[PDB]
């Protein structure tokens, strides 16, 4: 069952319970490519600015009171969520984000309407903007609220449970391998606390993009030049979303042109991400393999148990929280790249990738977010080490040898280690019966001391 | 309200009313990540594999008939998508998809249980299979029936769209551009005859990608080796699908290890899925660009209004459809860096990225189809060339000197040229007033004539 | 030292004994980049064209059979590479690459002076040419000759070498893993089979791109009009080239605006690449791991030593064959998107990206012909399995249980598997003391030997 | 002609006059692969490090003076590059960069011989070191300096030339474009003062970067814990490192772990770079664009002259400055991807990508560096604005009745627009003949000047 509608174009059919109108419904025929419409967060964002500029129309004189309290209460049913139904526009819509604007001001209408105001779309709810301004500065609100409320505390969370077990593990030595071949010893401990230092500058890479990821467009209107939008119109919606918030990194854009013609700071915010991707790839790939086996594998530590492994083999559990840590990195690198992709193909005085670099950078933020703090308490806090086994793995490696280079030299050192696993005896047998001692026998025994070798701050 | 069901590792709460059991509420507890499960097209796969798998233990005897016809139907309401609700497991899950083969197990056991059957989720409904062999198996029949039942006839009407236009714009004569300026003449039919070249050649490259493509790890069950699989069971399986779906490319796999350790056949798809928005990036950007204006730009052509175009600028129509179809491009270029990630990270007799791999495939095939047919039909097939406006371009290049080469050299013609421009007069003018002709006044005209140096076929 | 040259736009100083002129000249002043430029088979490439060239303009009548001659011969000399250092033009020059057109142009026509003929770079060198069609034409017999002399003949002899192995290792049984974790009995053959069939796979997805990598633009001229071009002379070229290469897959375009406007076949076939990419990375992996230790690792096999391992630990030898595999992987992938962005990057009747997309695409094919052939004979031939150790790591995995399904189904399995590893005991006395047996006691081992587990074909 | 050398693994022959020796060779014969070895700046780096450690080893009583000066006077003549010829190792080594050290060690070794003194490439010359933390060292040494002394500078006349152009063209008022279609004006000042803070966007970028890039691995030896350094050997050699490079950035790493089993700084700074190359997209595809035509196309600028445009084609000039920063920018993305693909696959104490990872970093702030001086120079510099065209575009455009809406409203104003089109006439025509007049006549002449429009500052 139907309504007729109009926008400048002409009559269009909108369903007759829709709080969306005319535009919206276009791009509802228009746009049926993926399905998936805007997130809860970039709803929210479009309602709390559309509140702000309302409220800065009705300080200046602009807006009548009762249409601006009609559209900030309307707007303010839409930020908390009652209306996500009503925005059925696909994500891949006009590169500005036209329709999810117009998509936002009809809602704001209609909502008004039935509560006995009468508010024009364009005139009122959009008054002193454009959607070249507001659908960026909603996705900067949005990108800003996620890597400050949502992914920084993720990435705390994991790296105080990284952090607790380099603490945990600080004397539980073992061999190192590099190149996946015996090394000399480290700890555990010294692992994880590597892996607590990428998480750690993980966060300060998110940190350093904030400055430009916070600058929102709002101001610049049409093309960056504010026509139809009071005087500094841009700082006082920013001081009532700062108030409303409580995100002091928001910020008017350095520079009015830049901040409309290009999407620069996502595509910034996206590399910290991938950087995080990449560092996680590896945390992930190190703790599967030190869980590997139980009898074929390394065998180094023990990961929680948090589901039955396999359909066909009885009693097997698999890592299952890496698995997903591993296939959200490469959501993320595949995000990115979409997202670099979209930001290097603006043209003049609009980039008009909006909604496609959101959905791909929003997306990167809650993936990251959620299975950061998954993968910290369901799999980090409960890892067990196998320390007898360890030890015996740090004991077992040849390149023991090693602190016997000033010694007896480089190349006596590696005749050494050939001989010694030629005929499966010990570093320690292998020098004495080579003769080397008289370097004594003290100074041998000193050196092979492993948890020594592995030099615990 | 809960139940109380269990598996091999426990007991676990699961909703009273969901079909789903023990291990699949593990699995909504283990990976809240993206909020986002199985596509429409992925559950049915499943529900066609276990409805082939359940015939198949039926005709070798191996499975009760009552407890086989009850799996088979209950597999067929799943297929059909009656209880895709019922399929809450994220994407990012354990790599295998075993909580999805699981979840699938677990619906058909209480569907069959609804109508009087007990059939075990493992015992019967998992009978000759691993998830090692049926997520792979389900995922490229999606895959297969996306770029045969799907992408290939969009692309088809993507081609149709573009070649008429190639027909109807044959002799519609207009200036050349290479590097952006202003060459020698051609036809706006054999610029679309290029546009529609780029799709037959998409074409052929998804359908090149099939015969890999369609190969099935069906049979191979835990590592590729067929244990607790009948003789021929991937065999007979294949033979069932084929019969159902319809899909002579599905196929056994043609090494049973690489079709379980590796995922490659997705990448190759996904190939040909970014060529394809490498072509459709450029026939989007030169219409939009044909499309420019009405007064500031090329104004070449003009592309049906979709929209109104801003909610600040009345009267002005944006090229909404090339946006969206370059938008998608960007997603499939993403996506496709995604999957190639996951396909390098193989281990031994299992890739563990298979739900992502799927994801992203699937998706890219349905954001191609989908935005291919919009295109076609909601902006090629209404655009309406400005002739004579195109035939003042040709006309006014300086380029059309070009074809005076063999008569008057390379060095001269530039020397008429750089005249030509510097005077704001013809080219021949400033050939006849250099001297030119004596090269004689009629053929000076016949190389001059712009249709005829296009060199319509 | 220098001498004055001139083109149309003035006066230019190159060094006196260049066999360059003009523009070659300016190029080297305006592209100062990176400071590398066209590959040995790109000059090649441009030699064999230019000669192609003249003879067709010779046959026609359109070219006198001296200069023909001499361009003949000095573009023999070129192809041969007797003139590499006289190209010394950035890869980042003007996008159609009509610099190095040019340079080759002017290097004929000093070689050609120097044997006492006069010919014009563009009046006679460029006769009936573009460089909109000759440099993509250039770099398409590249990349086809690249793949089908270089990169095809070095995966048949990596397929070869693993293939060697999987028949070799046949029977050699050892513990299949999944998730990294003890799965059913595999032999290590059977992996080797699958890796030989990504690679067999691999040959398969470079030839199915050359039907269209092999198309060439020659003919289509400055828009692919064929303006300038008499009738049939790209057929008459292609026959020239084919002849002279015997390169059958070179081809005219099957549209000419199409083969300009895009370099599809480019993006297409660095697909193909960066699958094989995806396939190594795999194969590498695993064989690297295979080989990890000797003492802290899964020691499978022993790879060939290559290199003193360390500068630091004695008697270390690392997988340095598969380091550089996987790097190789990389920079596949890396070029892999650089070609991609640069297709898609076209504009009306040229593509000018092609310098750039010519050098990442030979690039790959030149990297992995050359890591492919040193990983077969430097690592895999040599590679040495260690047969008693596999055999144990078969017989220890707790999943040899689960052959054991349809007698004691699944969840008695599982009861089996969790009470021998807490026991440090054998399955088959778990399932004995658990009194299953009576399931008999010959059947029980039957089913538990792990040769028979494998199913040898 | 060769001479024998031998290592632990045994005799090499090794040509007479080479400073190399027997590991450096086995290095040449295991790694043909591109055929590209270390750049000018990574030998630097190596020998700037080497005299470093050589000096600290002195200061400590560790290294014979004789021998430490003989090292420190070799390792400076490498720094200078008088050796560049005697390290011919493929970039495809060995992972850690062993084989480059050991080059670096022997060709020390061999010059140090030269000189009547014997120094051991191990036991001297690698005294207190690995390659793990010094080839890592060599690289973000290298790569800081890029940054601090060639990419910076570089886009900081870039950042001036644009800077100036803002000045310049601050009244300059032309149309805006938005989706490519007529907007409201703009200045080309405006334009250019968003490219100008694109690109010190970029510079602050890269600064962000360099807290973690300047990170030093030097003292963590093989594993990361200093076995075999003397206590704060790392802090020491970074100490004369940045005495002697002046590079304040250079630092000792946070975690000694992390900085080897990762190359997490590396991924970042590429982020910045792969930013850069996005805003440089943009900035250089407008440019092209302005400069399209001269008579099909905008023909908004001149664009300075670099060299004749086309082989065919007598007269046109091609923005071939533009073409090589697309270029470049496609060549950073895919170096960008190539290291993220690396920087992810590290193994728990070491990332063995380094020499894939430092070639693509470093290659991407060359091109960068280079392009954008060039870019700023023999473009941006000599840009020539077409002041009276463009005045016209900005009284062309449609849009220009916006400013209108708060006096009749946006249905009105589109109605306005509509109108004016279909008839071919003036905005003040078209509302004037509406009948809205009544706003007044000195009102609408005021808001409809296009100056004042694009709201100068």
């Amino acid at each position: 069952e139907y309504r007729i509608e109009h926008d400048t174009m002409g009559e269009v059919r909108v369903p007759k319970d829709a709080l969306w109108r005319a535009q919206t419904q276009r791009a509802v025929e228009n746009f049926p490519i993926s399905f998936r419409g805007l997130e809860r967060t970039q709803i929210r964002a479009l309602g709390l600015l559309k509140a702000a500029c309302a409220q800065v129309n009705k300080d200046l004189g602009l807006l009548d009171p009762e249409k601006a309290d009609a559209i900030i209460a309307a707007a303010g049913e839409i930020a908390e969520g009652k209306h996500d139904d009503q925005f059925p526009i696909d994500v891949f819509q006009t590169g500005s984000g036209t329709s999810s604007n117009m998509n936002t001001n009809e809602v704001i209408a209609s909502i008004a309407a039935a509560n006995g105001v009468t508010v024009h779309p364009n005139d009122h709810v959009n008054m002193s903007q454009s959607s070249n301004d507001t659908f960026p500065t909603a996705t900067h609100i949005a990108a800003t609220e996620a890597a400050v409320r949502h992914l920084i505390p993720a990435l705390e969370v994991l790296h105080a449970s990284l952090a607790a077990k380099a603490k945990q593990w600080r004397t539980v030595v073992k061999s190192g391998r590099t190149h996946l071949m015996d090394a000399v010893p480290v700890t555990l401990g010294q692992e994880f606390g590597g892996y607590a230092r990428q998480i750690e500058a993980g966060i300060e890479r998110v940190k350093a993009t904030l400055p430009r990821l916070g600058e929102l467009a709002i101001g610049g209107t049409a093309v960056g030049t504010g026509l139809n939008a009071p005087e500094g119109f841009g700082a006082k919606v920013v001081e009532v979303l700062v108030n409303e918030t409580g995100l002091a990194e928001l910020r008017t854009a350095v520079d009015s042109f830049e901040a409309q013609a290009a999407r620069d700071g996502l595509v910034e915010a996206s590399g910290a991400l991938r950087t995080i991707a990449v560092s996680l790839t590896k945390i992930a790939n190190d703790i599967r393999w030190m869980g590997s086996g139980p009898l074929t594998g390394l065998a180094e530590i023990q990961l929680p148990d948090l589901q039955p492994g396999s359909s066909i083999m009885p009693g097997k559990v698999n890592p299952v929280l890496p698995e997903a840590v591993t296939q959200v990195a490469c959501q993320v690198v595949g995000n990115d790249a979409a997202i670099a992709f979209g930001g290097a193909s603006g043209a003049f005085e609009l980039n008009v990738y909006i909604p496609m670099m959101a959905r791909n950078l929003l997306e990167s933020f809650t993936l990251l977010s959620n299975v950061s703090r998954l993968f910290a308490e369901r799999c980090i806090d409960g890892l067990v080490a196998n320390e007898e086994r360890l030890r015996e793995l740090a004991e077992s490696s040849p390149s023991i040898v090693t602190p016997l280079n000033s010694a007896i030299g480089y190349e006596e050192a590696a005749k050494v280690a050939k001989q010694a696993l030629a005929e499966k005896k010990t570093i320690r047998q292998t020098v004495i019966d080579r003769g080397l001692i008289g370097l004594s026998l003290e100074e041998l025994d000193r050196r092979l001391d492993v948890l020594a070798m592995a030099r615990v701050k």
